[PDB]
């Protein structure tokens, strides 16, 4: 059984981010390990089963630091080499067995910087800007290639989508999807992207689609029951779902699994934590 963490759904005054697990085999909640050091504004992957944290800040100071989770030990590991830039925000993925950090922000402005992380070297290096700045930028890989979703570019939301062919060493901009979305979840299912919730420019959306890359469409998917801003997408045994989130008035202590066979979302509460998600990754 696959298992899902959450981390910094909720930062607290003092930077410390809530650090979630959800088995959904036994519908059990529980936290779980802090992170070592004092930080919001995570990025998370998955490398090698270990569940890897990037970047973030504290307060007004932006970080360099990458740390990594053992669900065996439940112990927090700082033995990584730093990234080469202070950024917070940023979208993190796996293609290749490289660890890649996109976008982000730091004092200045948005960023189109791109890093990889190389575990055999355990060395960072800059590869390819994308060609759009932009924080909190949705990740996901699929068919050989890096997809950069959304985001924002400091206020506003964008429909932006841009894929990384690490061959090539270049990003090729694609269709854009058909709503401007920060703030959103992103997750590979069934072959095709999903990109679900977030903000456009006036509200919390429940939407949703999905790009097909075979054709270079984004098409639309039924909403979920709850507008989810802040939500967090992950496919956990084979089906995918999202969790928490802001619908405009409050945050949500609930999820949403996809069913495709009867084209709906069905939802679940959750564990009344301060804030139910923060950026995902799944351990089996």
């Amino acid at each position: 059984g696959e298992v899902l963490f959450a981390v910094g759904g909720w930062c607290s005054g003092d930077a410390i981010s809530s650090v979630e697990r959800y088995d959904p085999q036994t519908n059990e909640w529980r936290m779980v390990a802090s992170m070592s050091k004092r930080r919001c504004g995570v990025g998370v992957s998955v490398l090698d089963d270990l569940l890897y944290a990037v970047g973030g800040h504290d307060g007004s100071s932006y970080l360099n630091s990458v740390e990594r989770y053992d669900p065996k030990t439940n112990q927090w590991s700082s033995d990584v080499a730093p990234t080469s830039t202070c950024r917070t925000s940023v979208g993190v993925a796996v293609l290749g067995g490289f660890l890649y950090a996109v976008g982000g922000q730091d004092g200045v402005s948005c960023l189109n910087i791109v890093e990889r992380y190389d575990p055999k070297e355990n060395k960072w290096t800059r590869v390819a800007s994308m060609s759009t700045r932009r924080l909190g930028v949705a990740v996901a890989v699929l068919g050989g290639f890096l997809y950069a979703v959304g985001g924002s570019d400091g206020t506003s939301p964008l429909n932006t989508v841009e894929r990384y062919n690490p061959q090539e060493n270049r990003w090729h901009t694609i269709a854009p999807m058909g709503t401007r979305r920060k703030h959103l979840g992103c997750a590979v299912y069934q072959d095709m992207i999903y990109a679900v919730g977030g903000r456009d420019d006036t509200t919390e959306l429940s939407s949703a689609e999905r790009y097909n890359p075979r054709t270079n469409q984004w098409s639309p998917v039924v909403a979920m029951t709850s507008r989810r801003s802040g939500v967090g997408l992950a496919v956990v045994n084979g089906q995918l779902m999202a969790v928490g989130g802001f619908d405009g008035t409050t945050y949500l202590k609930t999820i949403e699994v996809f069913d495709p066979d009867a084209n709906t979302w069905r939802l679940y509460g959750g564990m009344n934590y301060r804030r139910l998600g923060g950026g995902v990754g799944v351990i089996k």
